[PDB]
This record gives structure tokens, sequence and C-alpha cells, in this order.
């Protein structure tokens, strides 16, 4: 998160790390009991890795009494995700066990009605990803609030030209944005997932290049069935 600020310690108690050989690789955000909803991105280069689950967190590297690693059990890609597009790109994680339930552990309510974000909706988007363009990486966690872009807009030439298609949603990228080890984290509006970080480009904190987040609404049907 770029000109973001630390969070509240377990304020978000629906924030996920999911872990690749012991170190935080994407965001991801509890959904049931036993399901972690990240970006599909995360896991391709995954190959023969520890891939866990870090939920009750708040800093990376400290010990604290709510922080439990879970193992991943399954894995399931939405089936059109490519690692080349922007489209489709979520992944459900099914945990070991159902996860142990508590203040600093819950599932966050997702978005099951079709109905874009108005524009200049402030949302909130969390994670562990870089805070500068120096590459620095925060131990705890971070968010940011984010107005949201209308998609005409954000579709321009000068933006991402066509790109965003009704099943992807923007949210301006000035000083503020999310970035590197954010993707597969939450956007929340109106205290509801509305979106999952993804990313076509590297370039973080540029006006030009909004950032990009998979409406889990236009999934809804598919996170259902996973589900059961
Ligand atoms: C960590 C893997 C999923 C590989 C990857 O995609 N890396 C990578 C590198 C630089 C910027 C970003 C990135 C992420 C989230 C948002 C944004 C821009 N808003 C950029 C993402």
């Amino acid at each position: 998160i770029l000109g973001g600020r630390e969070a509240e310690a377990h304020a978000r108690p629906y924030m996920a790390s999911v872990q690749l050989n012991g170190a935080h690789l994407c965001g991801g955000v509890l959904v049931a009991e036993q399901w972690v909803l990240s970006a599909a991105h995360c896991l391709e280069d995954a190959a023969d890795g520890k891939v866990q689950v870090l939920l009750g967190a708040h800093s990376l590297s400290q010990p604290e009494p709510s922080k439990r690693l879970y193992d991943v059990l399954r894995a399931v890609p939405h089936p059109d995700s490519q690692p080349d597009t922007i489209d489709h790109d979520l992944l459900l994680l099914q945990l070991s066990e159902k996860a142990t339930l508590g203040p600093a552990v819950r599932p966050l309510p997702w978005q099951r009605v079709d109905r874009d974000v108005a524009p200049g909706t402030l949302c909130d988007v969390a994670g562990w990803g870089i805070v500068n363009h120096a590459g620095r990486r925060p131990d705890s966690l971070q968010h940011v609030l984010l107005p949201v872009l209308d998609r005409a807009t954000c579709n321009r030439r000068t933006h991402h030209d066509g790109a965003i298609t009704e099943r992807l949603m923007c949210a301006e990228s000035n000083r503020r944005d999310s970035c590197k080890g954010d993707s597969g984290g939450p956007l929340v509006c109106g205290g509801v997932l509305e979106g999952v970080v993804t990313s076509g480009s590297r370039v973080c904190g540029n006006r030009k290049k909004p950032g990009i987040y998979t409406r889990v609404a236009s999934y809804a049907a598919w996170i259902d069935s996973v589900l059961a």
C-alpha cells in the first residue's frame, strides 16, 4: 500500500496473508470458516513451495496470540484465469481445517448483488505489500482509502484502453495505491467485500494507470459453487 497508514491491529479480522516458503506473498480474505479468497496470479509459480495462509495477523514477524498458520488442502483458481490476462483473477483456498473464529479471525461478507459501486465512493484497501518506490516492505498491516473511478474514464486510451470489463472496477492511483504484495487482498466498500486487488502492470502510484480490482459480485455463482 502506497500512501497509506498502519492499520489498527486486528480491526480487519478477515485479513489473510497468503504465504509461500514462510514469507508473505499475497493478500487474501477469509470468506467462510474454511475458505480464503485471493488472486489466481499468486499461485502460478508456487510449484512445490509450502503454500500456507496466515490468519489473525497484524505483524508478520512478531508473535501474537491470535496468529495462526494454516495449510491449504485445495486451491481452486478460476478456470478461465490465465497468466497473461487480468480477467477472472480469483483463487479460492480451502484450509486444512475450519479456522478458529475469534475477535481477530472472522469472515467478511462479500457482495453477491451485481451492482457497480458508484464513482467517488471511498473504499478501504489493505495489505502487507510495499509502501514506497524504494521497495520497503512493512512488518505490520497497512491500509488506505481510495475513490472508485468510473469505468469509462478508466477505459480511456491514456489509462487502460478498453481493458476494463464489466467484471472489473478501478480506483484512483494518484500517490495512493495498491502495489506489489497487495494482490489478492480486499477492496471494501460499505463494509462489504466488493473487490480483490489484481494488476496487469508493474507501475504503482501513477494517476494515469488506476488500480484494478476484480468484482466479486460478478463471480457470485462460481464462488458459491466452489464453497459447496
Ligand atoms: C506478486 C505476484 C502476484 C506477481 C505480481 O503481479 N507482481 C507485481 C509486481 C509489481 C506490482 C504489482 C501490483 C500489485 C497490485 C497492484 C498494483 C498496481 N495498483 C501493482 C504486482
